[PDB]
């Protein structure tokens, strides 16, 4: 019966749509456009309990004011992906007025042999953020679920 208000921030060809994608359509696009900026709609069962996820896949003002929680995604073959992650976190303190909002920090594209991003760097920034983070491939579906989910429980917690 709740709904959660997801949103999917980070640098153009991190794999933002991907991952949306293999949540909602159980499958890897090749080639996604860019440009499409939109909301996906998809009923789940996260720790037994029903859900309405409602996601923004961005490529808007209004989810940002309205989102309850956002993934900050980069990818762990582009170094200048991962130095934008601070830049999306205070843009979403600002518009949404708090300290505490549910994040959760996403490294995809974690199937490709080119690793510019430590791990040990993720983690070290999640860790001074207080959130999770977790490892990702669309294209394998690796963690897809856990990332989504693991969003949702932090909505919880906040609100309890
Ligand atoms: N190898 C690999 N490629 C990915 C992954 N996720 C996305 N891509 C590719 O990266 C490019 C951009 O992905 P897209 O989802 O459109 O990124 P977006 O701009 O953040 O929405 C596309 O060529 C995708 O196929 C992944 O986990 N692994
Ligand atoms: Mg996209």
């Amino acid at each position: 019966m709740t709904e959660y208000k997801l949103v999917v921030v980070g640098a153009c060809g991190v794999g933002k749509s991907a991952l949306t994608i293999q949540l909602i359509q159980n499958h890897f696009v090749d080639e996604y456009d860019p440009t499409i900026e939109d909301s996906y709609r998809k009923q789940v069962v996260i720790d037994g309990e029903t859900s309405l996820l409602d996601i923004l896949d961005t490529a808007r003002d209004q989810y940002m004011r309205t989102g309850e929680g956002f993934l900050l995604v980069f990818a762990i073959n582009n170094t200048k992906s991962f130095e934008d992650i601070h830049h999306y976190r205070e843009q979403i303190k600002r518009v949404k007025d708090s300290e505490d909002v549910p994040m959760v920090l996403v490294g995809n594209k974690s199937d490709l042999p080119s690793r510019t991003v430590d791990t040990k760097q993720a983690q070290d920034l999640a860790r001074s953020y207080g959130i999770p983070f977790i490892e990702t491939s669309a294209k394998t579906r690796q963690g897809v679920d856990d990332a989504f989910y693991t969003l949702v429980r932090e909505i919880r917690k906040h609100k309890e």
